[PDB]
DNA sequence: TACTGTTACGGCTCCATCGATGGAGCCGTAACAGTA
DNA sequence: TACTGTTACGGCTCCATCGATGGAGCCGTAACAGTA
């Protein structure tokens, strides 16, 4: 009846005791970096999987793999749990939709066990696989089988019917089972990843969802919420780590983590229903929901000054040769249903053509006739929708690029010049200044065979990643280890007289990363922290006053406060005299835009046509687009 | 707090609802074939494993293997469960004790991760493996390790220490890790099989024990009971399916099944503590425990009539060249601690020499000088301690040997003679008279890849295993299918005028198998039913009036009523004028013997010497043997 | 001549036992080419 | 001459993905050899 956890200290949790109700829709909210993933996926799922795995043999334990033991005293009422990782998964070119969703295995088993010779229903496996999902579902539903065949193929057809029903319900009826899984959009890939594990509902099983609404429109989010409620009605428990308002409004219990991020968070601020969350002043999320603090919609929206970008004959992917006009000098946002073809337009035609024309790139653009107005811009800066890599040899300092400047400054010191030291000796990834015992890792990870891995600190370098000779040289009383061991605010105060580093450190601080350390490993970075680091890396570049920013879904893993900060930054950049084009699904960012280009009205082959275009007030008057329907309530 | 099961109909359970307390020592008792294994191992363990496996991926599900879905409505309060199968497991010659107990893997990991070059504590892996278990435990306990080494090897040494402690506690301190696992006795192999899975105790895990006291003396049973109580004190639940009195007296809760066996059982008769079980008249086990029905100890014990069998210089295995005298014409029982060397004496010297001298066998006997008194016997009949095979092409009718006579009788009919039918056409294991569609199996088993297997009956033969041509010929109004489809009592009534079949059917009925069908498959046979079938197969052979019976542990899987029936049969055979030598651990059988040969006083290299010898009253006066100490209380 | 012990000889069934390769991203280094 | 965009080139790291062989037992058939 409860999932009571007492004494949890994983990562940055400050020994919190939480009682999670069972057979409910419990949602964990909080700021980015607060510790929600460490609370759910790193503790509850880890403990459940470890308990279920320890009872198996050595072969099974070494094959499945045992997760690291969480630093939790005891957990009561645990049940077998299925969880989906927050980090997105790349797909091999050979993989298709059917193999990823595991429906291909059931199709093969059905054809092998029931197929009359390899032909069931007058069709071979090739015709079934090269078929639409809705067509396959309606063909399998109306299947005439004999008594013996129906008896044999019961648990084979039931699972296929359930999976196809879920895939139709989420809205993927236009896909084919032979289509490659790597060419799907963000929302389609997210839905496929969900359906791989949640389509066939079990009973008495805890379902852990780590941001299941990535790249999904509000209309798709409503359908997924209805599907999740239907699954929960089977008698399961759902724990959803989300940032959207709809999920909070459609949840029975809300658990809030905070009150900040990093070292300032990891606690529990408020608990209860939505009304209890709103009435609690200590909750930042509750205050934002109640409207006490909100994103300010502009009173007057800027109008184009006669400068326009014209795209003529854009027919990339599913685009039906449309003509789109993007105003220059104003904040432009593009909205559409998941799969309508907005990224396939912008990131595959406009950004590539702009880069080829201005930055002298060598990337082939999309299928289009011509673009008018390229001469009005000087350079193009873009943020892709692809995820960032995670390696132990990476950190914010070496990712945003301040590490090169810091190393050059350290090599410019008198002691380094006397000792004949270059800039490469001060990096832990090049031999010469890295402790050879631990290969500059700082710690040594001992890998077992079936037992969980154990981390032991290095003794030669004490964990400072550098030998004694390199740490001797100090700049302004600090060596490189203490340089990498201070937060962003301390680095901002330290490098205040060096503009080259100060600009990038100020950019990092602006997005809200004043608590992070310059040497924190990338593998330990949160999803929201990694997204904000990627945003700051591109926003730290110099602007010439006539530039175009192309941001593709920067809301991934960002709380309401973080997106408010990003909105403020983008508005300041626009007011400076630059043009920003944002492909967004969050209503808060769109409701402040000065221009909206709407695509749809559906996804897949059914979309690719401009439905609405103009200011948000004018777009809200169009009943054809669901974006207008949502903007009616938002405005 | 409970393991509540409602609506269980697996095998022969008549929809019983049982509430099993948690964190206790619950013991399930009942007659042989009542349905205890079907209640615990086929339902609770199956449901728990299925629930824990369904949450994994397709690869994991197909690798681990999903057990058949039990026919149970719902089970509440299940947790991860570890169970040990009742059926014994043979061991390959290459396997040793360390590899079977999984301590070799931990030794290899310790030597690879901590060993200084492959040498920890001044010894290589060869010296550690070629060492006594007690010596290895005391060497590992007093291990001097540095700070880093102790930090690294914590969960490696803890498991080794726990496993060696359990192996010392059970009483296997005389074994070596390099000793082959196939050469151990029954009790040693049982203890090794236990230690493989129960040595390292977990928390909040259900432990299911399926007869864990096979081939164990009472002294070893007490030690194992103390170890089980220590493990249960860790906060686990133990469900023990046993037949001994000590386990019932040392259990918190007792659940009694019955009231009979086969189709007459599968119910629940009484529940509560030991006093509640005794006070309930409906429980056969309770009545036997309370002394209302008990095995009658003879008032006067027969004395030898001057006929003796002398074994001189028996030095097989661990025997220290002892001289043993076995009286002839009386019921002789041999008692000793597990591993003392009683089977290695009898079954390896006496039986082999008797078979070679009388039955003209070609089996090499053990290491001994000579045997005096072989000329006093005519033939030797023995029952080994090895388990019986289980194949779908086997049944009691074809195992006890009545199938050959039945087939000859069927081929002797007028219709068979007219049709040119031989005896082979009436067997389902030979082409010609079996349904070729199912190859005589009767049912077809469809095998999936990861899903549980589904059994579908054959349609060509309707499940009668024979075609239409063979079923036409009927003997006394019954064809071969109806012959195989009647119980043992019906066969006894049917074949009452044919002594050749009547003798074997009466032998089968005597041991208490009047409910079994002649065509029931061996794979579906219970352990006790298989043991009784094996006993009847050898007891059905003709006796010449001067014969020797050598029964090696016939109590395996037999209830008190079954062993009472066997004791009566053996006493009648002895009174007929034959000599019976029984290697036994059950006190009920020994307490009625007319002569006892005691071996010990310990196991392994510490035993092999005759401690006591004579009538049970005289043996009970010896304080050196634990058998005398137990007979003091028994008598 | 029949019953009963052993053996062989063929066929069927059950059960124990034991991570690597390709694709993608990131960091450090070098080089080339525009702007300022 | 400095800042900044692009490219290449080598090295390190992370993540997706996909049951068989030998040993033992049992059943049906045939043969050989003692007892009765
Ligand atoms: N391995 C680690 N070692 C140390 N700190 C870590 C590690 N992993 C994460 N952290 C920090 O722990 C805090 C909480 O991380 P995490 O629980 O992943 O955040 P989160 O609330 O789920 N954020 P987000 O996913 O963006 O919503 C952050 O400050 C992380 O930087
Ligand atoms: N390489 C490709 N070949 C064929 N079809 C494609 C390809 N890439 C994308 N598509 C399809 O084109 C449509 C639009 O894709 P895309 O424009 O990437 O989506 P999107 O608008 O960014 N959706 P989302 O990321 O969910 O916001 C979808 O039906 C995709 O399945
Ligand atoms: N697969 C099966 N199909 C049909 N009947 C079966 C099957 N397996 C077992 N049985 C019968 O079900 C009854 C109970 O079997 P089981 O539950 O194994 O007995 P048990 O009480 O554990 N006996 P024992 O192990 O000797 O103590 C017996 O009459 C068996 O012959
Ligand atoms: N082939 C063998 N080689 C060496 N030692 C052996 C062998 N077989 C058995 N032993 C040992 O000889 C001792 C007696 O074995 P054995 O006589 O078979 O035991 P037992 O008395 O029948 N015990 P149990 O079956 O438990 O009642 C034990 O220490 C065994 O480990
Ligand atoms: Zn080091
Ligand atoms: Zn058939």
């Amino acid at each position: 009846d409860y999932i009571v956890v007492k004494g949890a200290r994983e990562h940055n949790l400050k020994n919190i005791d939480v009682k999670i109700p069972r057979d409910k829709f419990v949602v964990i909210t909080g700021l980015s970096g607060s510790g929600k993933s460490s609370l759910a996926f790193d503790t509850i799922y880890a403990e459940g999987q470890r308990r279920y795995v320890e009872s198996l043999s050595s072969y099974a334990r070494q094959f499945l793999g045992q997760m690291e033991k969480p630093d939790v005293d005891y957990i009561d009422g645990l049940s077998p749990a299925i969880a989906i990782d927050q980090k997105t998964t790349s797909r091999n070119p050979r993989s298709t939709v059917g193999t990823v969703t595991e429906i291909y295995d059931y199709l093969r088993l059905l054809f092998a066990r029931i197929g009359t010779p390899v032909t069931i229903g007058g069709k071979n496996i090739y015709e079934v696989c090269c078929l639409s999902i809705g067509e396959a579902k309606e063909f399998f539903a109306n299947l005439n089988l004999t008594e013996r065949q129906q008896l044999i193929a019961r648990q084979i057809l039931k699972e296929i019917n359930a999976r196809l029903g879920f895939l139709v319900d989420v809205g993927l009826d236009y896909l084919t089972l032979a289509r490659a899984a790597g060419t799907l959009s963000g929302g389609e890939a997210q839905r496929i990843r969900l359906a791989t594990q949640i389509g066939s509902g079990l009973m008495g099983v805890i379902y852990i969802l780590d941001e299941p609404s990535i790249g999904l429109h509000q209309r798709d989010n409503d359908r997924l919420l209805r599907s999740l409620k239907k699954l929960r009605d089977l008698g399961n428990t759902l724990l959803v780590v989300e940032h959207d308002e709809d999920t909070m409004y459609a949840s029975d219990y809300i658990i809030d983590l905070g009150p900040g991020a990093g070292s300032h968070g990891g606690q529990i601020v408020a608990e209860g229903t939505v009304e209890e969350i709103k009435q609690n002043p200590n909750s930042v999320t509750g205050e934002y929901l109640s409207g006490r603090k909100k994103i300010e919609v502009p009173k007057e929206r800027r109008k184009p000054n006669g400068k326009w970008l014209e795209i003529i004959g854009a027919r990339e992917n599913n685009l039906k040769n449309i003509n789109v006009r993007i105003p220059l000098g104003v904040f432009t946002c593009i909205t559409g249903v998941s799969g309508s073809g907005k990224s396939s337009l912008i990131n595959e035609i406009l950004y590539k053509r702009l880069a080829a024309e201005l930055n002298r790139a060598s990337v082939k653009p999309g299928e289009h006739d011509l673009i008018k107005g390229i001469e009005y811009l000087d350079k193009v800066i873009d943020i892709d929708q692809s995820p960032i890599g995670r390696t132990p040899r990476s950190n914010p300092a070496t990712y945003t690029g301040v590490f090169d400047f810091i190393r050059e400054i350290f090599a410019n010191t008198t002691e380094a010049k006397t000792r004949g030291y270059k800039a490469g000796r001060f990096s832990f990834n090049v031999k010469g200044g890295r402790c050879e015992a631990c290969a500059g890792d700082g710690i040594n990870k001992i890998e077992m065979h079936f037992l969980p891995d154990i981390y032991v600190p290095c003794e030669v370098c004490k964990g400072k990643r550098y030998n004694r000779e390199t740490l001797e040289v100090r700049y302004k009383g600090k060596n490189i280890a203490e340089v990498l061991d201070m937060t962003v605010e301390e680095a901002l105060e330290f490098f205040k007289n060096i503009p080259r580093i100060h600009k990038k450190i100020e950019t990092l601080y602006d997005v809200g990363l004043g608590y992070i350390k310059l040497g924190q490993s990338s593998t330990t970075l949160s999803g929201g922290e990694a997204q904000r680091v990627k945003l700051a890396t591109e926003l730290s570049r110099k602007s010439t006053g006539k530039t175009m920013y192309i941001l593709d879904e920067p809301t991934t893993g960002l709380h309401m406060a973080d997106v408010h900060r990003l909105v403020g930054i983008l508005h300041r950049l626009v007011e400076a005299g630059n043009s920003v084009v944002v492909i967004e699904h969050n209503l808060d960012v769109i409701k402040t835009a000065d221009y909206i280009i709407d695509l749809g009205p559906e996804g897949g082959s059914g979309g690719g046509l401009v439905v609405a275009e103009g200011t948000p007030e004018e777009v809200a008057k169009v009943e054809n687009s669901y974006t207008g329907q949502f903007l009616k309530k938002v405005l």
